[PDB]
């Protein structure tokens, strides 16, 4: 099984790396279950946030095949914009013939883009989710018959800790501890499962829960959040839709995922951010309001640091179970 180095940012994001190019141009890329494009910012950039990145030089590429077909990509926290192109693309010693998006503008995804460290964002979702109606990178690895299975795992680093692993094609034992539960997708294209939603006494029943790797928090039905924090002794950041705590806050609850299979907690030590610099003993929780039409839970970063999580395209499902603290 091929594995790809997981690097964490200031315990708000992680890391990896891949490469565009048989000129072996290497680039760090948020690796993100909820989409399905992959891109890289161009020499032909004209912004400002390209400046300081790992940028595509397709002139220097003899497998670049030119496509010119402009195109955006709209994410919740931003537009970054550009056309497609196609190159070789190696995920650890995997590679393939891609069509990915190369970045010309940026500034519609600042403040995100200048501020953090990657280059790129490289797509781990499903077809239908793509612009351009692209093949995701495991299944046509699958496909192609260079792994076995059609499925992807995410072993993620913890701050100060240890280092993470995509690994792709195939399940490593040595990831977690317990048992691995499965759970079926109740969705074509999202990798979004069924479970009850507990925290204290406010329970959502068969809410939608969407495993996700890209988005750095817990999020929550509004109304289910407004229950949550009611006489909790926290404090709205003003503007911002951030709350701050006292990190020993007695009162900060845990959640409860179940299923008819399985049982999955989150307790505060794994959604609390500590914020020393702005004072002594507070933290920011990593829980965000937000409102889908169905409700719906992201179970995001603080989710995925305490499991272990199987993506299987073949099996519509994600496996989910207790990571090993160290490897
Ligand atoms: C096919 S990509 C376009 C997609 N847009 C949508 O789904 C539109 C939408 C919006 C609200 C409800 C329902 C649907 C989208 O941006 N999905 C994102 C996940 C998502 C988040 C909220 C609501 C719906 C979907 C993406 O997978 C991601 O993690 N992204 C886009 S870019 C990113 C890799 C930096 C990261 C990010 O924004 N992360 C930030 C985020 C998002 C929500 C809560 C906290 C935070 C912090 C930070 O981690
Ligand atoms: C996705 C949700 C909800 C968005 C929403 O409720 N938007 C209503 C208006 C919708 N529009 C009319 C504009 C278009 C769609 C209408 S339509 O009916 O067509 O769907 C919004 C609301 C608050 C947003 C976060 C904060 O900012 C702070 C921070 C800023 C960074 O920079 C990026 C990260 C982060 C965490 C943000 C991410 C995300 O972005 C959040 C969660
Ligand atoms: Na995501």
């Amino acid at each position: 099984n091929d594995n790809i180095e997981l690097v964490d940012f200031q315990n708000i994001m992680f890391y990896g790396d891949a490469e565009v190019g048989d000129n072996q141009q290497p680039f760090t890329f948020i690796l993100d279950t909820g989409s399905a494009n992959l891109w890289v910012p161009s020499v032909k950039c004209t912004t400002a946030g390209c400046l300081t990145k790992h940028l595509y030089d397709s002139s220097k590429s003899r497998t670049y095949e030119k496509d010119g077909t402009k195109v955006e990509m709209n994410y919740v926290s931003g537009t970054v914009s550009g056309f497609f192109s196609k190159d070789l693309v190696t995920v650890g010693n995997l590679s393939l013939p891609y069509k990915f998006i190369e970045v010309i503008d940026t500034n519609g995804f600042e403040p995100t883009y200048t501020a953090s460290t990657f280059d790129g964002i490289l797509g781990l979702g499903w077809k239908d989710l793509s612009i351009g109606s692209v093949d995701p990178i495991v299944v046509e690895l699958k496909n192609q018959n260079k792994i076995e299975n059609a499925l992807f795992t995410f072993y993620l680093p913890v701050h100060d800790k240890h280092t993470g692993f995509l690994t792709i094609g195939g399940i490593e034992e040595r990831f977690y501890e317990g048992p691995l539960t499965y759970e079926k997708l109740n969705h074509d294209l999202y990798w979004q499962i069924t479970l009850d939603a507990h925290v204290g006494n406010i329970m959502l029943e068969k809410a939608n829960c969407i495993v996700d790797s890209g988005t750095s928090a817990i999020t929550v039905p509004t109304d289910f959040l407004n229950k949550m924090l009611q006489n909790l002794d926290v404090i709205k950041v003003p503007f911002l839709p951030f709350y701050v705590t006292l990190c020993n806050n007695s009162k900060l609850p845990t959640f409860e995922f179940t299923s008819e299979n399985g049982k999955y907690t989150l307790e505060p030590e794994y959604y609390l951010q500590h914020i020393e610099d702005v004072g002594p003993g507070l933290c920011m929780l990593n829980i965000i309001g937000l409102d889908f039409p169905v409700p719906t839970f992201i179970l995001g970063d603080p989710f995925m640091r305490k499991y272990f999580t199987v993506f299987d395209y073949d099996n519509q499902s994600v496996g989910i179970a207790l990571a090993k603290k160290n490897l």
